[PDB]
């Protein structure tokens, strides 16, 4: 599942991961498992590149992180360096309210349903889920407005 | 959401816990997470009480446990003994495949499905996300036929 006809400047600004799943539970099980990430901001590049600003726990702290994700010949993939090749695909968005994306390897999934605004958007859970019904998922953490005020989500 | 006509002395034996849910990321995120309780065996007593015999991870090892669940006038309802009033409510179950339930403080809900063998069953997952779609839970876990064979789903 991918956005057709994506703009990835429209995705520019302000999000909050209101809900994330991944294919293994150790992914995100703990408040410092390697894929609960907490994104912040989107920052699209003029050439079309992603740089993503989110927050991660580690070493006993909420950290700022910048991600850069570099577009490929498909608007709704882009590429990150390092030792592991790893796709980011952008499955669906409205730009205005809610945008779905996964992360995944050569598989590990890990996805997110982020929203504009600080509210449980019942309607984008359920494009979330739907999305998800058929990848192999074994965990889903989902956040309520106080939590996505605060930083990593505590 | 209660089974009616529960007949206690049916849900005895081997059960496997496939999918659990909790109201907080909190009671399921670790491995060591106070609801992470893996179910072995279900051992009703002749007076109608139930004794579950199950696996916790604790203190860094896989930790065998026994609880006993004392019954009340309502056969899908069992009480829990502590310094808090805890109720296990039995939602729904057809003895021979899966069984529904939810242990509910006074509010905090962990939910299961329980199977019999160490199968996915897509039907049994779909009667636990039904019955809990409108409860408030933000973290679902779900465990793979390797894992179901483990001790504390390693
Ligand atoms: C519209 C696309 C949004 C993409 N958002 C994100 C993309 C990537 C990550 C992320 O945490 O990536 C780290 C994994 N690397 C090191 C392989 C977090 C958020
Ligand atoms: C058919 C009913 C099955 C009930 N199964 C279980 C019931 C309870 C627990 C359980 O872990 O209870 C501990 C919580 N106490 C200390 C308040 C685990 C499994």
């Amino acid at each position: 599942q991918t956005m057709k006809g994506l703009d990835i400047q429209k995705v520019a600004g302000t999000w909050y991961s209101l809900a994330m799943a991944a294919s293994d539970i150790s992914l995100l099980d703990a408040q410092s498992a390697p894929l609960r990430v907490y994104v912040e901001e989107l920052k699209p590049t003029p050439e079309g590149d992603l740089e993503i600003l989110l927050q991660k726990w580690e070493n006993g702290e909420c950290a700022q992180k910048k991600i850069i994700a570099e577009k490929t010949k498909i608007p709704a993939v882009f590429k990150i360096d390092a030792l592991n090749e790893n796709k980011v695909l952008v499955l669906d968005t409205d730009y205005k309210k809610y945008l779905l994306f996964c992360l995944e390897n050569s598989q590990s999934l890990a996805c997110q349903c982020l929203v504009r605004t600080p509210e449980v958007d019942d309607e984008a859970l359920e494009k979330f889920d739907k999305a998800l019904k058929a990848l192999p998922m074994h965990i889903r953490l989902s956040f309520n407005p106080t939590q996505l005020e605060e930083q990593c989500h505590i």
